């Protein structure tokens, strides 16, 4: 099962603690609505913890929750957090995807033109 | 064959982080731990994190993770639910012990009330 | 199969929300350097949130990505967070550490000695 999902921003917090700016310690919390062709399929909710921050390369632990109509998709990775594509691994998920494993690639965080390509293994 | 399990609930301790803009809005979060107990004994405890990912007047969101601590094991469940006074139904996705490999759901009825409850089904 | 990583804090963040002193609702965040005789083989990232804390215990509940070149490894604790061994549960992984389960102690947690000791099944 694939899915090229178009990512519309819904609500986010970008959590500025610790020293100002971003820093290690610092987290966005953020759900998004996802559509594909057009037509709304479901939506997400998430958070990042910046775990290392130096200025090339702002490492984020996130945690993803896919909700479409077929189950729930379940999400986490560590890795840069930058526009370049990054890799979630799938851990798990309900209904249709209970027991999927696989991968979920994201291209243009926090932007506007943000998607994921799903690729699940079940 | 499915197991289920029907766990009392009190909230132990909690704190409410009023993040970002004061007032619920996204990026508040929930950091609580719980006091288990089945026929009036301790049985264990708890503890998990909720996010709000999306915040509306009509419908709170919230991203949450949860681990019980049981003499046989941990269970570990979340959910990306409505937050509130609703019933909501949790996955368990693992856990340890005689739990280890476990899937399944956990539906949470009274939170924030003195008869909360975690109905269990393990598969 | 066991596995011995030295740990080598690299970024932390300890967040004192709330009433000043670990309490309720505290969260620490943080990165480290994973090493094997002196040669760095990974990295690591976390957060651990103060879900209960008595004069006797500050229990957390925390979660870890290791990351190594054969894969990832995903743990996860609710156990006291002082200066003595805990244990984390392996949930999962990547790569070779896909359908990765086991226990993951962490010792000298914080300090220069800090070692993950790990047990997969
Ligand atoms: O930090 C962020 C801000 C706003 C939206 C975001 N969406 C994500 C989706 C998948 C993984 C990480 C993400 N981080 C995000
Ligand atoms: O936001 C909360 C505050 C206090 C206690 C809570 N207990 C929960 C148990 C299962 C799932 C979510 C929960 N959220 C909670
Ligand atoms: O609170 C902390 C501060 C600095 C480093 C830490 N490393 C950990 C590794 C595994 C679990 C919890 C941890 N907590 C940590
Ligand atoms: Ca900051
Ligand atoms: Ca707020
Ligand atoms: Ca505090």
């Amino acid at each position: 099962v694939t899915m090229t999902l178009d990512v519309k921003n819904d609500q986010v917090a970008k959590h500025d603690f610790g020293k100002p700016g971003m820093d290690v310690g610092d987290m966005d919390i953020f759900s998004d609505i996802l559509s594909v062709d057009g037509k709304q399929v479901g939506y997400d909710g998430g958070a990042c913890f910046f775990t290392n921050v130096t200025p090339d390369n702002p490492m984020t632990y996130c945690e993803l929750t896919i909700h479409l109509d077929a189950g729930e998709i379940f999400a986490r990775s560590l890795t840069p957090h930058t526009l370049a594509p990054f890799t979630m691994a799938i851990t798990g998920g309900t209904g249709e995807y209970a027991n999927s494993k696989g991968e979920l690639t994201v291209s243009g965080v926090a932007t506007p033109d943000e998607k994921y390509e799903l690729k699940l293994t079940k």
